Formats: C-alpha cells, sequence, structure tokens
C-alpha cells in the first residue's frame, strides 16, 4: 500500500467553483475560457513503481503527465503553457506546482468522502474543482 493508492481509478467532474476567475488570473485568454467552461474532462490516474501518470481527457484536449514525486519535470498545460512543475505528497494531499515567466500557481488534490476535490490557486485567486469515480 501507498499513499497515492486512494487517487488511482477514473474520475468524472462533477462540479466547478470560479473556474473562470482562475483562468483569468492564470492568463488563459477568451476563447479558451469559454472552451474550457464547457469541458466536463475525466481524470484518469495510475501508477508503476514510482511513476504516476495522470491523463486529463476532454472533448477540447488530451493532456497526460508522469512524474516522480519530488522531481521537476517539463508539462505542457491544456491551455498550452509551457510549465515547469513539481508535484510533491503533503500527508495525503498531491501539491502540483506550476511555474512559468515569473509566475506559479498551485493545484492540490485531496480525496474528501468519495470525491477527488483538486483545489487551485494563483495569486489571491482559488478554483475548486469536484471529481467522482467514475
Ligand atoms: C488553467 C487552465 N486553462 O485551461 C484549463 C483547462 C482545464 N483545466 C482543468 O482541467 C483544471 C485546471 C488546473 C488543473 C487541473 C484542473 C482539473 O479539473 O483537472 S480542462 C480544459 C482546459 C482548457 C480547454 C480544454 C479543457 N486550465
Amino acid at each position: 500500500s501507498h499513499m497515492c493508492d486512494a487517487f488511482v481509478g477514473t474520475w468524472k467532474l462533477v462540479s466547478s467553483e470560479n473556474f473562470d476567475d482562475y483562468m483569468k488570473e492564470v492568463g488563459v485568454g477568451f476563447a479558451t475560457r469559454k472552451v474550457a467552461g464547457m469541458a466536463k474532462p475525466n481524470m484518469i490516474i495510475s501508477v508503476n513503481g514510482d511513476v504516476i501518470t495522470i491523463k486529463s481527457e476532454s472533448t477540447f484536449k488530451n493532456t497526460e503527465i508522469s512524474f516522480i514525486l519530488g522531481q521537476e519535470f517539463d508539462e505542457v498545460t491544456a491551455d498550452d503553457r509551457k510549465v515547469k512543475s513539481t508535484i510533491t505528497l503533503d500527508g495525503g494531499v498531491l501539491v502540483h506546482v506550476q511555474k512559468w515567466d515569473g509566475k506559479s500557481t498551485t493545484i492540490k488534490r485531496k480525496r474528501e468522502d468519495d470525491k477527488l476535490v483538486v483545489e487551485c490557486v494563483m495569486k489571491g485567486v482559488t478554483s475548486t474543482r469536484v471529481y467522482e469515480r467514475a
């Protein structure tokens, strides 16, 4: 058993709070924000040894990242930012820091009841995205 166990599986977006303002703060343009706003992505999380893979699959875009905890990696985000990402475990929370152009955003993923809750913070702006098992 590992702390990442509770995350593994296929998840589907069930609700989104303040996501348009989060995207604004990150610098996402109008057209991408409207398309993002409709999307109900799936998130597929798997583990093979030390390597964690998170796939995001939506009508617009399929993204995938594979990473080792604490090891920086290159990531192209859904909105096409080219960022330097580091994902660590803080207790049972996966903490994902993306850095680009002197800016930084933090995405936290945690299990709460039967949900996987994703808290996205950019400067003062927080968004919450709630996933359920698909
Ligand atoms: C920022 C941004 N710009 O476009 C996006 C973005 C997504 N964002 C997410 O899915 C959120 C946002 C940050 C981490 C993951 C979280 C998730 O629900 O898995 S999904 C999606 C887009 C752009 C258009 C295509 C579909 N994000």
